[PDB]
C-alpha cells in the first residue's frame, strides 16, 4: 500500500513590460527566471522523483523575450551600466532595491550590511552593489558553477559583473528547453493557466462571490467579461501548443478560483484535469477527504490539494532547521499513510517561486534534503499529473457542486470588496465597454488587484502605472 505524493508547483508573473515605451518596469521575472523558473524543474536532473509544474501563458511570453535579448528591463539597465554611467535616478533604483530585499536570507551578505550603512557609495562600492544584487538571486545550479565569485562576497569588477549576467541568461536561455525535456522524459507533467492569471469565476458571474461572503460590497458590473474568460483559456491553449507541440489536458486554475460555472468552461475547453483548494472542498460536501480524485459531474477532474502540508512548505518552514523540516513533513505523510485503508492521493500545490528566497540558502538544503529522502522512502510514489489523472488503484468520488473561492479562505475578498479594490474594478468594467483589442485581457489579471490594501506591498505604485497603462492601451 503506497501513499501517492503530487508535486504541483505554479510558476507566474504578470506582464511587467510597459504597453508604451516596452520598458520592463520591475525585474521580477528576470530575477525569478535566473533563480527559480529553470533551477526547480533542474532537481530533476539529480533527484529520480516526479515533479510537476505550472507555467502560465504570461511568463512564457516574457521567458522568451529575455531569452531573445529583447526584453527592455530598466533595474537591470542600472546593474548592467558601469557605476560611472548611471543616472542618479538608477542609483536611487539601486539603493530602494536593496533595501526592499535586504532582511531576506539571500541578501545575507556581509558587504551589502556594509554599503547600506555609507553615507557615500564610490564607484567601487556601487560595483559591489550592483553585483551583490545580481547574486543574491543566484539559482541552484550557478551557486555551484560560481562559488567562487559568490565567496569572494566583495570588490567586484565590471568584468565579473558581466560574467555573472552571461551566465544568467544563458540560464533564461535554457529554461523553456530543460520543461520540454522533463515532459518528453515523463518527470513531469506542465499545465498552464487562462492566459492572464484571471479570476474566471468572477469573470463568468461576479455574484459567485455571495457564495462564501454574503456581506461584500461590489461595484455595478455593466459589462459582460463571460467571453474574455473563454479567451484567456483558448489562447493559453494555444500559446502551450507552440512550445510544446501538445494542446493541454491540465490547467491549474488561478489562485485555485473554481465555480460550477468555471468547472464548465474548463470542461467545454477540453481541460481533463484541474486542482483546487481543500478549503472549498470543506464549504461544498459535509463530509470528503482531499486523499481521493474527485469528478465534478462526470465531465473532469479535480484533486483538492493538502492545504496544511502545501502550506508548510510555502509559510512555515522557512522557519525551520532543514532537516527538521524534512523530518516533520515525511512524519506527517507517514500518519496519512497509517490512517487509511487505500492508497492516498496527496497534492502539494503552491507557488514554486517565492518562498525560497526567505530560506537559508535559497530554500537548496531544504529541498535536497526532502527530495533525496522521498526518493530512498519505498511506501512514497511520487506521481506526475498523468499518473495521478489516470491512476486505477485510488478512491474516487462524484460531485455535483461546488461552492466558488480561492484558496485565500475559500472567498474573493483578496481582489474584491474594499473601496480601494473595487475602484479598480471600476476602472475596468469602465475600460471594457471601450475594449478594442487584447489588452483589456492583460488588465483582467488577479496581478492588479490584490495589493490595493496590503500596507507593505513594495512597488505598488509600478503595479498601477502597468495596470492603467494597460487599460488606456486597450482602448486604442
Ligand atoms: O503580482 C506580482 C507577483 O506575481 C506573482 O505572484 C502571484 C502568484 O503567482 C499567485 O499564485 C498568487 O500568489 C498568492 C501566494 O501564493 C500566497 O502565498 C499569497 O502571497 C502573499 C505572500 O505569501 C506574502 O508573503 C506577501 O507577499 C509579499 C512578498 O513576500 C514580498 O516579497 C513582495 O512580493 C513581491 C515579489 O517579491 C515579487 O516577486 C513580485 O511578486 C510576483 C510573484 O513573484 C509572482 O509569482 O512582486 C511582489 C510585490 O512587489 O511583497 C509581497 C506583498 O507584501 O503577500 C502575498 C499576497 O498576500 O497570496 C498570493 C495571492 O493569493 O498571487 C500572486 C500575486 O498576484
Amino acid at each position: 500500500k503506497k501513499l501517492f505524493l503530487v508535486f504541483w508547483w505554479h510558476m507566474h508573473q504578470p506582464l511587467y513590460r510597459e504597453p508604451y515605451t516596452g520598458e520592463y518596469l520591475l525585474p521580477w521575472t528576470f530575477f525569478h527566471a535566473v533563480k527559480d523558473y529553470y533551477d526547480m524543474p533542474a532537481y530533476l536532473k539529480d533527484f529520480e522523483i516526479k515533479l510537476n509544474f505550472n507555467l502560465t501563458p504570461v511568463l512564457i511570453d516574457q521567458i522568451q523575450e529575455y531569452a531573445q535579448g529583447k526584453a527592455k528591463d530598466v533595474f537591470l539597465e542600472a546593474i548592467r551600466k558601469d557605476p560611472d554611467d548611471l543616472e542618479k535616478e538608477e542609483v536611487e533604483k539601486l539603493i530602494e532595491f536593496t533595501k526592499l530585499n535586504y532582511e531576506k536570507p539571500i541578501y545575507r551578505f556581509e558587504r551589502i550590511r556594509e554599503l547600506m550603512n555609507k553615507e557615500k557609495l564610490n564607484r567601487e562600492e556601487l560595483l559591489d552593489l550592483q553585483t551583490l544584487n545580481l547574486l543574491a538571486w543566484c539559482g541552484r545550479t550557478l551557486r555551484k558553477d560560481l562559488k567562487d565569485l559568490l565567496n569572494k562576497g566583495r570588490n567586484y569588477t565590471q568584468e565579473e559583473k558581466e560574467y555573472v549576467l552571461n551566465k544568467y541568461f544563458e540560464i533564461i536561455k535554457k529554461t523553456l528547453s530543460i520543461y520540454r525535456e522533463i515532459k518528453e522524459e515523463g518527470k513531469g507533467s506542465v499545465s498552464t493557466s487562462p492566459y492572464y492569471h484571471p479570476l474566471i469565476p468572477i469573470l463568468l458571474n461576479p455574484n459567485c462571490v455571495y457564495e462564501t461572503t454574503p456581506n461584500v460590497k461590489i461595484p455595478d458590473f455593466a459589462v459582460s467579461f463571460r467571453e474574455d474568460a473563454s479567451k484567456h483559456v483558448e489562447l493559453a491553449k494555444e500559446k502551450y501548443f507552440e512550445i510544446f507541440g501538445e494542446h493541454p489536458v491540465y490547467m491549474w486554475p488561478p489562485e485555485a478560483s473554481v465555480s460550477n460555472e468555471a468547472l464548465e468552461l474548463y470542461y467545454e475547453k477540453g481541460i481533463n484535469m484541474l486542482a483546487t483548494d481543500e478549503v472549498i472542498l470543506k464549504n461544498s460536501v459535509e463530509r470528503a477527504s482531499p486523499y481521493l480524485r474527485y469528478y465534478f459531474r462526470e465531465l473532469i477532474s479535480v484533486f483538492f490539494r493538502d492545504k496544511t502540508l502545501s502550506d508548510l512548505i510555502g509559510f512555515s518552514y522557512h522557519a525551520w532547521n532543514a532537516e527538521d523540516a524534512v523530518r516533520d513533513f515525511i512524519g506527517r505523510l507517514k500518519k496519512i499513510h497509517e490512517s487509511v485503508d487505500f492508497q492516498p492521493v496527496v497534492f502539494v500545490v503552491l507557488n514554486g517561486e517565492n518562498c525560497w528566497e526567505y530560506y537559508e540558502e535559497n530554500g537548496i538544503p531544504f529541498l535536497e534534503k526532502l527530495y533525496s529522502t522521498l526518493e530512498k522512502e519505498e511506501w512514497i510514489e511520487t506521481l506526475t499529473l498523468e499518473e495521478a489523472m489516470r491512476k486505477e488503484d485510488v478512491k474516487t468520488e462524484v460531485i455535483e457542486s461546488v461552492k466558488a473561492g480561492t484558496w485565500f479562505d475559500g472567498n474573493f475578498l483578496k481582489w474584491i470588496g474594499n473601496k480601494e479594490k473595487n475602484e479598480y474594478w471600476k476602472i475596468l468594467i469602465e475600460a471594457k465597454k471601450k475594449a478594442k483589442n487584447d489588452y483589456i485581457l492583460v488588465a483582467e489579471g488577479s496581478d492588479w488587484f490584490w495589493w490595493q490594501g496590503e500596507e507593505k506591498a513594495p512597488f505598488v505604485e509600478v503595479f498601477d502605472k502597468l495596470f492603467r497603462s494597460f487599460v488606456r492601451r486597450a482602448q486604442e
